[PDB]
């Protein structure tokens, strides 16, 4: 027989829920204005901010946000859960259309904590790798170090997730599988890279002027990726939406606190691999449950399908 490449719809989502429980229907983020995707990749940050969850215990939030996502998915297709992985507050969900599950194999799920003392799960990354038909796919949900001046820590947090994240393969003699050893790599999550140089007022004025081209010129990730310190070989879509950090819970008004935190593109989606075509890169202003806004991305990814007779 022979193999050909078939395009599939992949959904990629990130949402920092800031220890909150779902108080809004997740249809606005997961299936509003889109065709039913073939594969769903739903990542989260700060799922539970309690002491109990921090000491690696279980949480009611896991099921709370799992039911909310399942219901929020596209109603035109029946979805089957492939895997669920969670490190403290960092979660990553994988769903496929029932019709695709038979062609899903070699599923692995690993966690890497890069937080307090570079080992705790407060900040780190979770990942689900699998094989859809004849193509190896790895999805990473990372929550890198917080605050503006901590850009060198964020670069190290990326290098840590990359070097420690190893998935077991069938051949034990072969070197362990790392994120880089995959046909398709989708990296999402709260990367926390802020906006440098500019004053809090200059950042807010640029968003009012809707001049995201000028604001992006000072984006810490863009600067670090150019310096070849992070996401080497990775691509990111043009930011057409306003920064998703920091809002007042229940509104679209910027942080009105003693801190008065300056806006930043904290939640990003980046890919690496052959046959990937990004169809969209949006933010969802409608969901006010957190101080962050959910970010989505829909791709047209090529998968090697076997042609029998
Ligand atoms: O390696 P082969 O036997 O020369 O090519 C075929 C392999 C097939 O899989 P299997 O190892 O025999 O189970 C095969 O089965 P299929 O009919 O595609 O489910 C057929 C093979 O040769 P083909 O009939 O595609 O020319």
């Amino acid at each position: 027989m022979y193999t050909y490449i078939q395009n599939f719809r992949f959904f990629a989502g990130t949402y920092n829920v800031n220890g909150q429980s779902p108080k809004e229907c997740l249809r606005l983020w997961l299936s509003n204005g889109i065709q039913a995707p073939d594969v769903y990749c739903v990542g989260f940050q700060e799922l539970d901010l309690s002491k109990e969850a921090f000491f690696f215990h279980d949480t009611p939030k896991e099921e709370e946000w799992f039911k909310a996502v399942s219901e929020g998915l596209h109603p035109d297709a029946k979805y089957a859960k492939v895997k669920l992985i969670r490190l403290v507050g960092i979660m990553l969900l994988l769903y496929v259309k029932q019709e695709h599950a038979a062609y899903i194999s070699e599923v692995e799920a690993e966690t890497v904590g890069t937080g307090i003392m570079g080992r705790m799960g407060n900040k780190g990354g979770v990942a689900i790798r699998f094989q859809f038909h004849n193509t190896s796919i790895c999805v990473v949900n990372s929550h890198l170090a917080a605050h503006i001046e901590e850009y060198e820590r964020r670069n190290q947090d990326y290098k840590d997730i990359c070097s420690r994240m190893q998935f077991c393969q069938p051949d034990p003699s072969l070197p362990p599988l790392t994120i880089s050893n995959h046909d398709v790599i989708l990296w999402l999550g709260d990367l926390n890279y802020r906006i440098e140089e500019l004053d809090v007022e200059k950042v807010k004025k640029l968003i009012e002027e809707k001049d995201f081209q000028m604001l992006y010129a000072y984006d810490q990730l863009k600067i670090q990726v150019a310096a070849k310190t992070v996401f080497e070989g990775f691509t990111e879509g043009e930011l057409t939406f306003q920064p998703t950090y920091k809002y007042d819970t229940g509104s679209d008004d910027w942080d009105t606190s003693e801190k008065c935190r300056a806006p930043a593109w904290c939640d990003r989606i980046l890919w690496k691999g052959k046959n990937i075509t990004q169809l969209s890169y949006q933010s969802h202003m409608a969901l006010k449950t957190s101080d962050h806004k959910p970010v989505s991305s829909v791709f047209d990814i090529g998968v090697r399908v076997v042609a029998h007779h």
